[PDB]
């Protein structure tokens, strides 16, 4: 049975997908493919690009993320020039599913509210526009669109990983927790919540289209800041046990 | 004869268009029997449920002083409370808002929690308030320990709200809440608003989907008129009226 691999959006809490591959791994689970969505779509599209889950805890340890004309745009500029050296590799590429393993990307057309779903191009510039969260990021323009993160339209991308043809999909769901209403003191907040609001409606109704045969991983995550990045030893070892646990039934596939 | 609700969408400039809507109303002798409005519908319909005529209204629109990748408002809300509360002396706090001349729903965003708020009672004006604390432009407000903005995000167009009131038929009518085009969205700001304007849309058109044989959608033409354009409240107001008015047929058919 061919597996896929779902991995939802978010900040900092997506480094607990790290985990989840280091566990997958670890479990003899082979993945015939895998789709994300902002730090799903970077973790995962790293890994379809052949990155081992070693290498991505290291790369996740040694980054100095505190550090990475508007802000948005320099850091959208600092977001850009990581990932494509992350990616040089990948340099000649065009087809997603030419990568080691096949992996798509979801994104928001700004402009009409779409999903956009890349399969092809720059692998580095769709996982970008992928991750581009407003408000951190400035929007990318690819082929004429003008695209933020996905998560607003598919931020728990089931259906695209069965578009891929896969029979069983293995989902994890880091979740995007509301803020209190003491932590909704400016707009900005405000308008993220909103966001998250949004972000919340469209992956429950994903969720809930899951059938037997798949496996839900929701890594225990309460408490973990979206920006939290002073804490990855703990984010990514939450990934990995919710995996080992349910190391009984991901062994029947 | 049936029970009427009416249900004014939600939204700024081009909710002024609602006071057309009303004028055509009362000109082809359409008794309201309920309100249920989010921000500028709930402004409207609101003033319009505590005795106002759409004649006033229009008066109050057109003598109004409304003016009061870039990166990105209290006393706003502050002056928006004043005038609201200047509007509405002849009400009272600790008031049933079904003993209004029209019975009267106002809906609300918990931002909070994302829950939707339907206010019943109380103070009328801090009500329509709640209802019309658009983000980034009005200051959320604090009711009965809960954090409030504009309920356009979770209903903006409530039908089952007016339902709820009781009603047998309801006239719906949709402002719209149009997309920026990708040229027009320079700040951060704009790409926020853009976000909100589409799950606005996305809930208002569950709602719409559910409109039964004898309800009426009133759509009014606003294309090319801006969110927060109030150089235009004639045109604005004529856009509701005209609406209405061509569909006086499907109209009459209600009484």
């Amino acid at each position: 049975p061919k597996i896929g691999l779902v991995l939802s959006g978010g900040a900092a809490r997506g480094l607990a997908h790290i985990g989840v591959l280091k566990a997958l791994d670890e479990q003899g689970i082979q993945i015939d493919a895998i789709a994300g969505t902002s730090m799903g779509a970077v973790v995962g599209g790293l890994y379809a690009s052949g990155y081992t889950p070693a290498e991505l805890e290291r790369i996740a340890l040694e980054m100095d993320w505190q550090q990475a004309l508007p802000l948005g745009v320099i850091q959208g500029q600092n977001l850009a020039m990581v990932l494509e050296s992350l990616l040089v590799h990948t340099s000649d590429n065009r087809d997603f599913d030419k990568l080691a393993i096949p992996f798509r990307a979801v994104s928001t057309d700004i402009a009409t509210g779409e999903k956009v779903v890349f399969r092809k191009g720059h692998l580095p510039q769709a996982i970008r526009a992928s991750m581009s969260i407003p408000a951190v990021f400035a929007p990318v323009e690819i082929d004429g669109r003008l695209l933020v993160d996905g998560g607003m339209v598919d931020n728990i991308p089931v259906d695209v990983a069965r578009d891929m043809g896969v029979d069983v999909v293995i989902v994890v769901d880091i979740g995007n927790p509301l803020r209190d209403r003491k932590d909704l003191s400016t707009v900005l907040d405000v308008m993220n919540q909103s966001i998250t609001l949004m972000t919340r409606k469209n992956s429950e109704a994903q969720l809930a289209t899951l059938k037997p045969g798949d496996v839900l991983i929701q890594p225990p995550l309460s408490g973990y800041g979206t920006t939290d990045f002073g804490r990855v030893p703990q984010l990514i070892d939450a990934g990995y046990r919710a995996t080992t646990v349910l190391a009984a039934r991901l062994a029947e596939l």
